[PDB]
DNA sequence: CCGAACAAGCATCAGC
DNA sequence: GCTGATGCTT
DNA sequence: TTCGG
């Protein structure tokens, strides 16, 4: 946290513009300014200093020079005091809530958590469970807790059929000391990209998780993403643990690696990743890597055969997931 | 100067 | 119902 | 907001 100062600025800003301006490169851009600014391994000194790090250009540079200079940004300092921005801000960190249903909340005269909590009747699903859980939410999860937890779901999981694979991915997978919820890989033989075998796979290890109550609510649900709520189970006479977001996502058990790969991250690694992708003609997502032809449409996938062997297609020395947390 | 900026699953809605 | 756009999310 | 052609 040698800038510290500055990458939380960067961040309050991006939170702004994605939240309040709804201007999402203007968000990106602050986003992959604070990220190379994290791992920038010197106390920056200067605008000019940071201007040299790609993601950093004139705009951002001027802001670092008046935040080194003040300690502050008169840019935030009044965003702060905008009661609309205050609302809005405060709205989409529920869940469910985004840029446009927080701005549509206040025009109604829905703009704290009070208000949200006698009008559960207009929020969906989705929204009413992120307010259920609103505080809980913002809590970290101590890696100890993550180890009691892919306990669970990894014994749950073997219960249901011992050809499973789940796996936990996310900054606990890079190896992080707390996480911000568990995100679960699931594959399964019957499952691959030349056919369904079996139906209900998904489905069948959410209700064996339900069963046992560590899942206990829904966010959404299909047949390959799971967006849902646990709780670990607590001892007699102790506090409960706080509820936590549980991300379930079913590959194609063929596509394990590029699965992995994307369920591992960071989101800015990752984006950062398949923006070099594109710039060497190829296209990544979550189940493959394809060439681009000559007029720029994907191509056949390319055999994979390892994590290392995607880096390789984009002539990227291979990186170890703790040094994917960008 | 100016076009591109990662990629996609689920919920929800409008239009036919 | 189906299709496609949009919102929200990973 | 930044980058690259
Ligand atoms: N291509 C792409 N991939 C994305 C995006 N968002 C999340 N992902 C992928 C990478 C995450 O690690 C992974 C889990 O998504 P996540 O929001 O749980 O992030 P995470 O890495 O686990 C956070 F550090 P934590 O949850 O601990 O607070 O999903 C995205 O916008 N684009
Ligand atoms: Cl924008
Ligand atoms: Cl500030
Ligand atoms: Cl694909
Ligand atoms: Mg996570
Ligand atoms: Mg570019
Ligand atoms: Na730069
Ligand atoms: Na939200
Ligand atoms: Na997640």
């Amino acid at each position: 946290t040698l800038n510290g100062g500055i990458t939380d600025m960067l961040t309050e800003l991006a939170n702004f513009e994605k939240n309040v301006s709804q201007a999402i490169h203007k968000y990106n851009a602050y986003r992959k300014a604070a990220s190379v600014i994290a791992k920038y391994p010197h106390k920056i000194k200067s605008g000019a200093e940071a201007k040299k790090l790609p993601g950093v250009g004139t705009k951002i540079a001027e802001k670092i020079d008046e935040f080194l200079a003040t300690g502050k940004l008169r840019k935030l300092e009044k965003i702060r005091q905008d009661d609309t921005s205050s609302s809005i801000n405060f709205l989409t960190r529920v869940s469910g809530i985004g840029p446009s249903a927080a701005r549509k909340f206040v025009d109604e005269g829905i703009k704290t958590l009070e208000d949200l909590r006698k009008n559960e009747d207009k929020l969906n699903h989705h929204q009413r469970i992120g307010l259920k859980y609103f505080g809980d939410f913002e809590k970290r999860i101590p890696r100890e807790e993550m180890l009691q937890m892919q306990d669970i779901v990894l014994n749950e999981v073997k219960k249901v059929d011992s050809e499973y694979i789940a796996t936990v991915c996310g900054s606990f997978r890079r190896g992080a000391e707390s996480s911000g919820d568990m995100d679960v890989l699931l594959t399964h033989p019957s499952f691959t990209s030349e056919s369904t075998k079996q139906p209900k796979l998904l489905h069948q290890v959410v209700e064996q998780l339900q069963k046992v109550h560590f899942i206990t609510d829904t966010l959404s649900k299909g047949e390959t993403k799971f967006m849902g709520v646990c709780q670990l189970p607590s001892k007699n006479d102790e506090k409960e643990y706080p509820h936590r977001r549980i991300d379930i996502r079913l590959i194609p058990k063929d596509q394990y690696y590029c699965g992995v790969l994307y369920f591992t991250g960071s989101d800015i690694f990752n984006k950062n990743m398949r923006a070099h992708a594109l710039e060497k003609g190829f296209t990544i997502n979550e189940y493959t890597i394809r060439p681009l032809g000559v007029t720029g449409v994907a191509g056949e996938p390319l055999p994979v055969d390892s994590e290392k062997d995607i880096f390789d297609y984009i002539q990227w020395k291979y990186r170890e997931p703790k040094d994917r947390s960008e």
